[PDB]
């Protein structure tokens, strides 16, 4: 199979909200927690794309390795597969590439590609992919990078992991803009919002085009723009490093 | 339904190991991480019981509230249900109860009870419980605490959450012994181990009696005994507090 890769920096998951009610609930939880509410709190609002999350490493501007999210802590080495994705640059353009930079984002299959692939499948006696999401995951997680080569995949960056030879801007949005400039792809629907009301609008606007843009949008990820606040706000951890459950082999049936 | 309760302190999950290989892997990961290996590292080795995890709160010795684990961050108020569990004390015996103490452990159904309950079910035209685990969960999560009253449940403590009017000992094992003395039930199979080899023995010994003791044992949870090291070792977190995914309502079918 694929070589396993332990992410130097974790690939955390997200809590979900399925209503404005739960969303404000989330906001309030933050306000209280924050030492002093800046008023009115700015969120970097970006669309959540339907696909597979991946981590790409750049060493002095050169794409050197990539992996799948895995369990969030260990993924699979899909470097070669990643190089086949056109919109993924092999070289960051800056003249001053950080020592090491880890770009994170969604790999996905737009409607046109998805539709074409499935047309081919059906007409050639092969189960079609249920959705662009699943199609993406399979197209990408290929032992033979040539197959991945022929699948229409696209990368939309949303974050950074390791980062050394740099002093990243203080705001997430500023960071995404930097990633753009150095040649990395990031969704253009990302906007800045002040206060729930404003965010909720973003939510509505995006939802009213979750499929109209040419690709699938799962929902919207809302993040506090100010990096300092992020550090302050913390991480809703779970599972200790000092312990572990060593489970017994499954119970067998009678007979 | 049940009133929701947000755990003041989280109810973390555990990583698993299904082989000595993965176990040592876990140990090594710790040794490296630790600033200085004390040699040879002591683990509090306790059996992992098959059932439901619960959190019981004592205010000045009095059981005042209890809840289910939920998603680890929010559970259900099952206080009344808990009071029906015999081996759960309503009053900690010490003359000096902490301001507030939160005891955590597994609620479960031993073989005898499980078997009896199911005998009744079958003979009265009712689906039997597949296992003591499931039977426990259902017997406990009852809107009517009287039903829970008639199900044979048992509590085996394994940890502490909130703790105020106290200065808990420096070792987990010391802490469990304290919980015993103040009247709380804890599994007697808990032993102390030095170095993998020793732990691995515990693993074998317990596995060779995972059902022979009169109740079901899932596996064995291994923890570093020294609380200081625990703090040092940290928490393998996942999910930020500064962000959240606001998902769109599910996709609908054609027609
Ligand atoms: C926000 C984050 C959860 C990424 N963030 C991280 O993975 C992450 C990881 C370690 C961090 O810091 C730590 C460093 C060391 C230890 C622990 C935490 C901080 C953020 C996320 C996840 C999924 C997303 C998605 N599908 N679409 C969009 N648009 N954005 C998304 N954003
Ligand atoms: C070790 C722990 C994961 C409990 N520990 C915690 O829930 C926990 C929670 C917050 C902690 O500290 C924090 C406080 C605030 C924020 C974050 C962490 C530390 C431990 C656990 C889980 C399941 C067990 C089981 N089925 N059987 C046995 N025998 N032991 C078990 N032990």
């Amino acid at each position: 199979g694929f070589s396993q890769i332990r992410h130097e920096i974790p690939m955390l998951s997200l809590d979900n909200a399925f209503s404005d009610a739960e969303f404000n609930a989330f906001v309030k939880r933050i306000e209280d927690r924050l030492i002093l509410l800046p008023k009115p709190l700015t969120f970097c609002c970006e669309p959540k794309l339907d696909g597979l999350a991946v981590s790409i490493l750049y060493v002095n501007g050169e794409l050197t390795q990539a992996a799948t999210r895995g369990d969030g802590t260990t993924g699979e080495d899909i470097t070669a597969n990643i190089r086949t994705i056109r919109n993924v640059p092999l070289q960051l353009l800056t003249d001053n590439p950080p020592a090491r930079l880890e770009v994170r984002g969604e790999v996905f299959m737009p409607h046109a590609g998805f539709e074409r692939l499935n047309k081919y499948a059906l007409e050639h006696n092969e189960k079609t992919f249920a959705n662009p999401r699943n199609a993406a995951a399979g197209s990408l997680r290929q032992l033979d990078p040539n197959i991945t080569s022929k699948r229409p995949l696209v990368l939309n960056a949303y974050g950074i992991g390791i980062a050394e030879g740099v002093g990243l801007p203080t705001t997430h949005y500023a960071r995404l803009q930097w990633l753009k400039s150095i040649g990395i792809p990031v969704n253009p629907e990302i906007r800045l919002c002040n206060g729930a009301d404003e965010v909720l609008d973003f939510y509505q606007d995006i939802q009213n085009k979750r499929s109209s843009l040419g690709y699938d949008i799962d929902g919207t990820v809302l993040k506090i723009n100010d990096i300092a606040l992020q550090n302050e706000l913390g991480f809703i951890s779970k599972a200790p490093r000092w312990a572990i459950a060593y489970k017994f082999p499954a119970q067998e049936e009678l007979t």
